[PDB]
């Protein structure tokens, strides 16, 4: 199995124990672990902090006592403009003076590969992603067609039917990139102003949502069926939350909500919560088992967080191998409780170990 672990550059930032440098990850715990995110200027791949050299070097030192690491360079985010990435994939042009940027800028930092993180082509961009791919995998293996360890290629895709089916050409994709990892978590599957859980394993209650597609089973299922290869996909598991403010006293699932959760006090987000925040949260908090769905919520006056611990992601990871999937992704080793001063065990990364370790349990 893979274990495919996300770092985020704009983590080093946060106030006291929640600043995330790359030397505070544990260079036995994932078998990848990939640097969110670069730019691209001026059509070349780039850097995006002030400090991304330094930063990709304390990373890349983890390789120094684990060869078996490997690190990949993830280019594009959720706040970059798809409009950006859309013109420069439709260009001919620039598209070329991209992927022609890539391998000596990875070569020269260090990494083993790059992951696409496009969110999220349009309609309009599903064959130029196709396009992409293609000619970004075929520089990558004339790159090391002498003898070199060629470069990875992966991207991260959405696991949302409607983006799906709009964006991705799952079969072509598939055949070129050498692991794809699905975003199961971020779903809005609840009735509109009400709680619900962004990353449940399976529907659940069938009278209960609107809809089939908002669980990680009909993703995974889906993404397979259009021709993902098993040993090609890796299930995303979050170690953060998503909150909501309760607007009564019904606490369940669908009870009534006014907005977003209050933001954590570290990653300062309405509506999120890092799984060390939820830590803190649960003290005096009442938890809740979701029958059906495989994932807890917590309650605690007027909030309301549904996120995974140790016993739900232990059951996603039972669920991916029953799928002969190739491992699990983990967005993100600043949002686990990397310190380990939380979560009241002592124990550093108590989410991505537990999945290491079912990972490799028999
Ligand atoms: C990422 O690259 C883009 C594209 O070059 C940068 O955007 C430019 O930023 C300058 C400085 O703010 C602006 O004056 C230009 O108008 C921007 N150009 C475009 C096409 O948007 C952006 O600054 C880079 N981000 C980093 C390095 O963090
Ligand atoms: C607006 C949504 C965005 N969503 C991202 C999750 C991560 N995902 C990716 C992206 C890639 Cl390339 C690869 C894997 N996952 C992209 C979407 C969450 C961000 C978040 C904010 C705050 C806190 Cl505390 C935790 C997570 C919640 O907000």
């Amino acid at each position: 199995y893979k274990l495919v672990c996300y770092y985020t550059s704009w983590s080093q930032y946060r106030e006291g124990d929640g600043s995330c440098f790359p030397d505070a990850l544990d260079r036995f715990l994932c078998t990848h672990i990939i640097y969110s995110f670069a730019n691209i200027s001026n059509d070349h791949i780039d850097t995006w902090e002030w400090n991304d050299v330094t930063l990709y070097g304390m990373l890349n030192t983890l390789k120094n006592r684990n060869p078996n690491l490997k690190t990949l360079l993830s280019v594009g985010g959720w706040n970059f403009g798809s409009q950006r990435f859309s013109k420069i994939a439709s260009n001919t042009q620039s598209r070329r003076t991209f992927i022609k940027s890539v391998p000596p800028f990875l070569r020269t930092h260090g990494f083993d590969g790059l992951d696409l993180a496009w969110l999220y082509p349009g309609r309009r961009d599903k064959q130029h992603f196709t396009t992409l791919i293609k000619e970004m995998k075929a520089e990558f293996i004339k790159e090391a067609q002498p003898g070199k360890k060629q470069l990875l290629l992966s991207a991260a895709l959405s696991a949302g039917k409607v983006t799906i089916d709009s964006s991705y050409d799952i079969a072509k994709i598939s055949q070129h990139l050498d692991f794809i990892s699905i975003m199961t978590y971020d779903f809005h599957g609840a009735w509109r102003g009400t709680t619900g859980h962004h990353s449940p394993l399976f529907r659940g209650q069938e009278d209960a949502s609107p809809d089939r597609f908002s669980n990680t089973d009909y993703a995974v299922g889906y993404m397979l069926r259009l021709g993902a290869p098993a040993s090609k996909l890796v299930m995303g598991i979050p170690t953060f939350g998503r909150s909501f403010t309760l607007a009564s006293s019904e606490t369940g699932v669908g009870a009534p909500i006014s907005g977003p959760g209050i933001p954590g006090r570290f990653t300062k987000e309405a509506g999120t919560l890092a799984y060390y925040e939820i830590c803190d949260f649960l003290r005096g908090a009442t938890v809740h088992r979701i029958l059906g769905q495989q994932v807890p919520y917590a309650t605690k006056g007027n909030q309301w967080v549904g996120y995974d611990d140790q016993e739900s992601v232990k059951s996603k990871v039972q669920y991916l191998k029953d799928r002969q999937l190739a491992g699990a992704m983990v967005w993100a080793l600043d949002l686990d409780d990397f310190q380990g001063s939380f979560c009241g065990q002592d124990l550093r990364f108590p989410l991505t170990n537990a999945i290491k370790d079912a990972l490799a349990a028999t």
